[PDB]
């Protein structure tokens, strides 16, 4: 019961974990739409594989919350909502299927970059706070985002 | 269906749309940075963000040259991604009770913004290269490198279980 309820670095870490939890849920909802829009088979397949990984990433975040002593929960993330809105609106503006695949690759890379920033931040805070225990899960998620980004950077349309 | 349904027809059109989107983001960043500077307590963070504000103004000047080369105005696309990043940064700052915690949040949100810009510049460079725009590739690469350097400086700012 405070208006400014983020009082400590531990509170900030918990808030960030709830923010990324919500973001992973939203990505699981957004990805099928992107996969349906994708023409290039490698792009469609790559996104489908990352959708499966994102489902696993949520399970790893459930493990993080369990290690911290609580049930999982999310908080709204305006950054992922804005990224998803931008991707959806831009897709509607594109007439050519190959141009659309280029936009899908770029928007997917922007999402991976947001995830890389967030996991990197959460890991650094966790380590500063003596929470090495949760870093193993966060690092597994982070490295899947890095891998997805790298693979997107190489997609040949 | 929105205003411009199916109006992006070519990779040149998509590059133009992406450049207008990052231009808008840079403009928004010039508006947001003074707020983050005022909120920041640590002088290396506050004075450091002031330097990134000066660099962002230079990046807009670089983009102005790119638009000149395309013969197109830089206005015309808003960026829901930067708008969401900046409003998340605002929201989170409003929830924080402690100056040291607020500085940690400022760094993290500034790093998230640098990562967005790094994603977009990387994409735009690749499209500009494919389209044969050598100077535009150089200008965008210069901008990209400033965002990478800013992110690294944020990763290194020396600020600060049962
Ligand atoms: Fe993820
Ligand atoms: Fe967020
Ligand atoms: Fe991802
Ligand atoms: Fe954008
Ligand atoms: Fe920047
Ligand atoms: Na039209
Ligand atoms: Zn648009
Ligand atoms: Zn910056
Ligand atoms: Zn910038
Ligand atoms: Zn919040
Ligand atoms: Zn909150
Ligand atoms: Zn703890």
């Amino acid at each position: 019961f405070f208006s400014r309820d983020i009082q400590t670095m531990e509170d900030l870490l918990l808030h960030g974990l709830r923010d990324i939890y919500y973001a992973e849920q939203q990505i699981t909802k957004a990805l099928p739409k992107m996969i349906e829009q994708a023409t290039n088979r490698d792009l469609s397949q790559g996104l489908t594989s990352h959708l499966e990984e994102t489902q696993k990433q949520i399970e790893r975040l459930d493990q993080v919350f369990k290690k911290l002593g609580q049930k999982p929960s999310g908080v709204n993330c305006p950054a992922i909502d804005g990224l998803i809105k931008e991707a959806d609106e831009t897709a509607g503006e594109i007439a050519d299927k190959t141009v659309l695949d280029a936009a899908i690759v770029a928007n997917a890379q922007a999402v991976e970059h947001y995830e890389i920033a967030r996991y990197g931040t959460l890991i650094a805070w966790a380590e500063e706070l003596g929470h090495d225990d949760i870093v193993r899960f966060l690092t597994t998620n982070l490295n899947e985002e890095k891998a997805a980004n790298t693979k997107l950077n190489t997609v040949a349309l």
